[PDB]
Order: structure tokens, then C-alpha cells, then sequence
């Protein structure tokens, strides 16, 4: 409250280190279907179903130009991109699995080196 803080966690390298997250994230094999914004003119249905649209180039623009103001806010646009992906596509189909891939491995990385 008012004059009253708890002890201040250093949080002057959260942004290299989401830097590096999703540096990680770009090259994993399995990212292809999440490195572009999704084509609104060219899928059917996409627009009118996914209310907020996110990819990694998009996080990357973000991150890049101070549009996070903290680590989750972060989490939370990568996280998007992973509920978009369910929400669109079946769990049995190539992308499905690259959804729930990438959101383990996002989870992991993000586990280890902030909790």
C-alpha cells in the first residue's frame, strides 16, 4: 500500500532474456505455422473467429519497439498465439500438434528462468 513495499525483484534483464525465449522459439522446427501473421484474405473464417490475431513476428515488433510494459504481458501474447492455434485447429492435424509442441516448450523455457 501506500509506503509500503515488498523487496524489489531485479527486472532489468527480463527483456533480453523474453529476447532470447522467443529467439528460441523462432527456430524451433515446429514454429512455421506461428512466424507470419495468419493471411485474413486468404483463410476463410479466420477474421470473424479470432478476435486477436498474434504470431511471432508480431511479439518480436512488440518487443522490439517497448510495447510490453513487463514480463507478463509478455507470456500473454505468446500464449495467444498458442489459444488462437486451439481454438482454429483440430488437435489431430500437423498444426494442432505444433500448438501444443510449442506452448510445452514456451512453458519450460519460461518456468526456467523466471520461477
Amino acid at each position: 500500500s501506500m509506503s509500503v513495499k515488498k523487496p524489489k525483484r531485479d527486472d532489468s534483464k527480463d527483456l533480453a532474456l523474453c529476447s532470447m525465449i522467443l529467439t528460441e522459439m523462432e527456430t524451433h522446427e515446429d514454429a512455421w505455422p506461428f512466424l507470419l501473421p495468419v493471411n485474413l484474405k486468404l483463410v476463410p473464417g479466420y477474421k470473424k473467429v479470432i478476435k486477436k490475431p498474434m504470431d511471432f513476428s508480431t511479439i518480436r515488433e512488440k518487443l522490439s519497439s517497448g510495447q510490453y510494459p513487463n514480463l507478463e504481458t509478455f507470456a500473454l501474447d505468446v500464449r495467444l498465439v498458442f489459444d488462437n492455434c486451439e481454438t482454429f485447429n483440430e488437435d489431430d492435424s500437423d498444426i494442432g500438434r505444433a500448438g501444443h509442441n510449442m506452448r510445452k516448450y514456451f512453458e519450460k523455457k519460461w518456468t526456467d528462468t523466471f520461477k
